[PDB]
Formats: structure tokens, sequence, C-alpha cells
């Protein structure tokens, strides 16, 4: 019954999806979906993610806090690289709050994101 | 549309009209002039925010209060409080540590009261 | 007043005045160009912020630091590491996921030996 | 109006105690009490700080979490010590859940604990 | 007093009787037998820990949690999940980073839901 | 199986073979003894635990680790620190806030020279 993350793999990139019930990521919700996508975070090197947040229109600090959690799992590949896309006009206002995002390449749709990760 | 501005048991009140729902960098231009006339009075000077009625705001806004809050603090006495928080907007400050000296209270009505002096 | 740059075991170091108690928007606008320029270096750069009598820093700060990062971060073998930094600096650092893009060190002797390896 | 912690000097330790409408320390309590908590964290080395949880009958994180910020103050200081005691039966269950406070001297009474500082 | 061990829809159900409002180390061991008999199913095994009425509990419950769970965890698609926390429990089991993996719900009905197989 | 002991830069470093990429109560229980027969070196006590390798961990290590820096912290000049702790791991040991007691590096070089300083 429970609404999960669809998880991906395009062109050697894991892309994390979010379904049209989570519109807004509260704690609730980040609960849901934490650990399909703390798993999706394994992979041979260069580990590459995209977080394709269209259609999500909230979120704040707990969902932040998952995103952490998965780039940290990621980060140490030399070439890996942890990125978003599809990021409403709302979102990056919440993003502006944070600065770890300045480490998250963003890109407007997931052809872009995908097209730069080659 | 601009915020209302009341003085209310020695206390600055910020209140907003229910078009204020979301709070994006264009509703933070309308409001500025406004918000910060407001941080001016006599010192000590103690100023509420009540946020009754906001549900979504990102870092134009919570740079508009802490500009405003960096007017205030100045006076070693002096209050800057946020009460009536939704609970998207907590998720929204959690994102930053700034706001953790501005204190929380549930309503104006039970703010009003502690903020007496 | 503006910030002390050194060069310490093949690290530049960044370190601060005691008037720079408090880093806010103002001394981060006295100390950018310097800090700045200060990221040029012969490769591969690193770099130490020693942070040793601040405070408090927020936001404009950080930003800053970031630029830094970014412009050292280029180079593959190089380092850009923390130390010293106060307890409520850790925080701010922490709460905004900050503190595990970079090293950060206790002490500057630790950093200096930690960064030769 | 609003209750907050008592603190008080005690024998060169800054002592934190709790008023009774503060039988359990939840996240609402927690952010009543977070400002005079961090603000008695400051001294002259070394820093001696006794957490007095008699009257105290719940906490759980959030409390734990506000004692480790105040701990982390003060933890640097060679003879610093960060100390707790009167901790009812239930709150030491809970504390055994954390490993933490395997570094915060424990004590039965906070005469037993103000003569273990001196 | 003992805990209550049901089979609902291929889901093993652990619920508790009023009386066990608090579980202290006394309550643990009352009820360890009959709980870790329950961990002991077909594979692969479903437990739903229904903790309605439980508000306290620390070390001693969460162990015995932990000790029925690493029974069931051989089993690749096991699963150990808990539903009805109350909040003074949700304020407990954060404490601890071991009960992640727990997937929680908010009822006994929901859980049931998701987790039919 | 055991835990491999060496002799680094004056550093007592303690490390895992392989088979140990999950650290339960049992892998624990077979350690325990070589691990605490390590603690007792020359003064002042230097102990690095290079967690390379390990991918799992939860209490009953940690117990076994804080009893170890039990004996080393006696030294006043002794240091006790984690290097190459797994992202999971680093959660684990923040979840109960045992991270910041002991200093943690990113690799084995990097902790030796450091514990040089
Ligand atoms: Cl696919
Ligand atoms: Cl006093």
């Amino acid at each position: 019954a429970m609404a999960d993350i669809r998880v991906t793999h395009e062109a050697q990139v894991t892309v994390i999806s979010f379904p049209a019930v989570f519109q807004r990521l509260r704690e609730t919700e980040v609960e849901q979906i934490a650990s399909t996508f703390l798993a999706a975070m394994q992979g041979a090197q260069p580990r590459k993610v995209l977080i394709d947040l269209e259609g999500v229109e909230f979120f704040g600090s707990s969902f932040i806090e998952l995103l952490v959690r998965g780039w940290k799992r990621i980060k140490e590949d030399q070439q890996g690289v942890f990125a978003l896309c599809s990021v409403s006009p709302y979102c990056v206002e919440v993003l502006q709050v944070t600065h770890i995002d300045e480490v998250w390449p963003r890109y407007s749709t997931k052809q872009e994101a995908l097209l730069a990760m080659a």
C-alpha cells in the first residue's frame, strides 16, 4: 500500500524520482522513503546520483537531512556526483537557506542533468 | 497590501494579512520598508513576528527577519520573537541555525504575557 | 584590520586578529579580497582557516569560505581545512551541513601535520 | 510568565535545576530552556557544571541533545567537568540507551556531586 | 500478565495489555520468553510490534526488541515493524540509531495493509 | 580470526580483517580480550582504531571502544582516535553522540601524522 520513491538507472546514473502523492516532503514522508533512498546509494565507483524533484512542491530540514545522508555515502568517490534537477522555484528558495547544495550541481531538467553527468 | 504593525503591551507586533500565505522574493520586497521601519523604536526594543496565516517562505524572508533582528540586537535587553509558526515554516527555519535565539511562542496571547516587562 | 596570511609547512594559513571576535557581514566584506587573493597560491594549494579567537559567524562568512573552497578544489590534490573552531561555530557548520565538506581539526599543529599526508 | 531552569553557583560549580512544571522534558520544554542553559556554560577555566535532575521524571533525545551542546562548550577545559545527579531510575534507563553519559560522572545527590567535584 | 501474540494477515503481531504502560526491566523479563518465542516462525518472518498503550520504556525494552530483530533479520525478506508508537516512545527511540530500519506505521490497520504480501 | 595490532609511528593501531565486515555482539566478544590487551602500552598511550573495511557495528562495539578509551584517557597526554569509518558507522557514532568524544580522521596516514602534534 505505501508510496515510495522510484529508483531508475539511466545512463550510469541512479535517478531518484517522486510520485505525485509526495508533493510535500515532511518528516513523515522522509521516514517512508529513507530506506529505499539510502539503499540506492551503493554501486560501483564512481557513483552518480540525480535527485529529480519534478512535481515536488515543498521540503525543509528533514528532507535536506536525508539528502545529506545519501550524499555522504557517495561523496568519497573521486568522480562521484550527487546532483539535483527539476527543482521548483520555491524549493530553490528553501535550498538557498542551506549551503550544502553548493556542492550538488543543479540542472533544469533530467535530460540536461544526464548529458552533463555522462 | 502590507504587513500590519501594532504596539501592544510595550511590544511592536508584526502581523500578516491573508494575502501573504506565501512569502517569496516579491512579497519580501513589498513589505521590507514597513518591516524595517518597525525596527526603529525606543530601546530596549521588543519585537514579535506573528506568523499566523503564513504557510511558506524561504531565504528571502529569513534574510529580511535577520536584517531586522540585527537592528534590534544592539539592545542588550532587546527581544525578537516569533509566534504562531506553522509546521511548514518550522521545517524551513530548521534549515538554518540563525533563528534559534529568537524565542518561540505558540500564540500571540502567550508571547505578549511572556514578554511583559 | 585584516586577516593575517602566513605560510606554514607548505600550507597557506588564514588567521584572525582579536578584533574579529565576531565575523558579521561587515567584517566579511573587509577581509573578502585578501582572503580570495590568498586562494591563488602554487599547486597543489593547501589552505587552512585557523578560527582561533572567533566566537561568532554566520551565513556571509560561510559563503566566503565556500568560494575559496571552490577555487582550491579545482586542484585534485588540494586541501581546504578549518581548525580551532568554537563550539557555537561548529554548530552553525553542522546545521547547514557544510562541516563534512572540509576537514576540521582541533588545533593548528594537528592540521598542519594531518595535511602533510 | 514562562518557566525556566534555575541556575545557581555552588562551590565553584554551576548547578542547573528544574522547577516542578518540568516533570517531562520534550521538544517544547527543551526549546524553552535552551537559551538560559547554553548561556550558563561560560565561566573561567576549569568550568564545572552539574545537571541536577531531581523532580524530572522523563526525557529523551531532545533533552540529551541539549545536554551534549552544553557539554561541547565546556569539554575542552582540561579539568572541566560535566556531571549529573539525582537522576530518577527511569531516566537512568533512558540514559542507558546513549553512550555519551559514560563521560559525565553521575552522583546520587547534589551534596555528593559537589563534594566529589571540589 | 503477558504480551498477546496473534497471527493476522501473514504477520505475527505483538500487542501489550494496559498493565504494561511502563516497560522497565521487570516487565521486560516478564515478557521476554513469550516475545522471543514469537520470533521463531516460517520464513520470511514478518513481525509487527503494536505499541498502543505503551507510554514509557528504556534500554531494557530496546535491547529485547533488538534481540528479537536479530532473529528475524536472517531472513532477507523479513520485516520487523512498529506501529502506534507514542510521542514519548518516539523520543526514547530517537536516542539510538538501531531502530531506523524498522518500518513505522501510524496504526495497526495501516501496518497490516502495507505489509501484505 | 582476530584484530590485527601493529605499532606505527608510535601509535598502537587496531585493524580488522576482511571477515569483520560486520561487528556484532559475537565478533565483539571474539576480539575483546586482544583489544583490551592492546590498551596497556608504554606512556603516553596513543591508540588508533582503523575501521577500514568495517561496514556495520552497533552498541556492543561502542561499549568496547568506550572501555579502551577509559583506559587510555588516564594518560593526560594520551590519544584515542578512529579513522576510515564508513558512512553508516559515522551515523551510529553521531546519533549516540560519541563521535566528538574522540578525534576521527578520514585516513590512517592523516591520523598517524595528526597524532604526532
Ligand atoms: Cl531502471
Ligand atoms: Cl546562586
